[PDB]
């Protein structure tokens, strides 16, 4: 009834952020003057250090003082980021709103478990669906308004900075009057095959999170973007709405997974390596922007197929018991090979050099998967 719409309003709210489209064209541009190596090199690579601090820290924060305060946290964390990006100028100011969306990212596990925490024990996948679909909803039209705002009426990044900051303000404000859950989740006391698909859906989404975490400032050199040539906002929604719709498709084809879900991860994760050795070698932005739709669509496939293949066998509470520590291992997996390739004190790495990386990285795993699957020979040979 009550807590379900308000919590549904919280997400719309907070993940409605014009400014996100367009983050790094308006790093990259007069309001802030910053040079791409700096934001490449030194800004973002801290999100990824924060998100790891950050993690544990939030989860059992999350579970011990009932899952209400972390979405406040995530609320005034969204006030203060967008404040700071829209009154801050600096690289140890965008190091600061790095270690405040890693901070927001962490508390993100929150607007998830009060779900749980708070409806009925008749059903929880319902309600949850709803929820992440609505944020799904909130990001598309916040990346839509935002493309058609800089096309038609000439706004600036700053203004959609301002909007940003007031959808996280009205979001903050919905999430202050949450109802109060009356029981936690674990706070009391604490197959083997589940390994693979966890260092599936680890090794899969750590890529996925460094390959996002650049794929604008590979925009930005392909094309200038502090002009208007860029179509980011448009391919963003393009690339979400792709996203959602191939997720929805695992669901709505039902195959036998325990025969051929290897197959179609490496399949999928052969396409991902295509995809960004695609945006790598190309000269054209619409090449680029093309590679990122199929690149998103097929990480979500993987990380569905993935994803259903740890959950069919799990139990509810053990959902977050698993997931946590699987993006635990994401993280570290991300954080080692940022700072072997994106971090100054590592290689510093320009972005046009990156996506060969990311693109030889999941061609790696595919093929050391497959090559797991050496039993062919034994059997074949006699
Ligand atoms: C306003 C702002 C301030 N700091 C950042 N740092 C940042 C930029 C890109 C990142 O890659 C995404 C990695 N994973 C993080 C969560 C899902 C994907 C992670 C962190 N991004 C910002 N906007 C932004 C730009 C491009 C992509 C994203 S997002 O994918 O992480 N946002 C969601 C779709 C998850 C809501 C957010």
């Amino acid at each position: 009834i009550y807590p379900t719409v308000i919590l549904c309003l919280f997400g719309f709210f907070s993940m409605m952020r014009p400014s996100e489209p367009f983050l790094i064209p308006y790093l990259s541009g007069p309001d802030k003057n910053l040079t791409s190596a700096e934001i490449t090199n030194e800004i973002f690579p801290v999100w990824t250090y924060s998100y790891l601090v950050l993690l544990l820290p939030v989860f059992v924060l999350t579970d011990y003082v009932r899952y209400k305060p972390v979405i406040i946290l995530q609320g005034i964390s969204f006030i203060i980021t967008w404040l700071l990006l829209l009154f801050g100028q600096g690289v140890k100011t965008m190091q600061v709103v790095e270690f405040f969306y890693g901070m927001v990212t962490a508390a993100e596990v929150a607007y998830y478990a009060y779900i749980y925490s708070v409806v009925s024990p008749e059903h929880y996948q319902r309600v949850s669906g709803y929820c992440r679909s609505v944020t799904l909803a909130a990001y598309t039209a916040g990346s839509v308004l935002a493309q058609l705002l800089v096309s038609l009426a000439n706004m600036s990044y700053f203004y959609l900075n301002v909007i940003s900051l007031a959808s996280v303000s009205v979001a903050f404000l919905f999430s202050l009057f949450l109802p109060m859950p009356k029981k936690s989740m674990f706070f009391h006391a604490k197959s083997k095959r589940l390994f693979y698909w966890s260092l599936w859906w680890a090794f899969a989404t750590a890529g996925f999170n460094q390959v996002l975490n650049y794929v604008q400032i590979l925009w930005d050199y392909k094309a200038p973007s502090q002009d208007s040539s860029i179509y980011n906002g448009a391919v963003e929604a393009i690339a979400t709405f792709g996203g959602a719709v191939a997720a929805f498709a695992v669901g709505y084809v039902k195959v036998n997974w325990d025969l051929l879900g290897e197959l179609a991860l490496v399949v999928f994760s052969v396409v991902n390596a295509g995809s960004l050795f695609l945006m790598h070698y190309t000269a054209n932005i619409w090449a680029c922007y093309a590679g990122y739709l199929i690149f998103k669509s097929s990480y979500m496939l993987l990380i569905t197929i993935a994803v259903f293949q740890i959950a069919v066998n799990l139990n509810v509470e053990r959902y977050a018991l698993v997931f946590g520590i699987n993006t635990f291992i994401a993280l570290v997996i991300q954080t080692i090979m940022t700072v072997i390739v994106v971090d100054q004190r590592g290689l510093n790495l320009p972005v046009s050099i990156q996506f060969l990386v990311y693109g030889s990285y999941f061609a790696v795993i595919a093929g050391i998967f497959l090559m797991r699957s050496m039993y062919i020979t034994y059997s074949t040979k006699s």
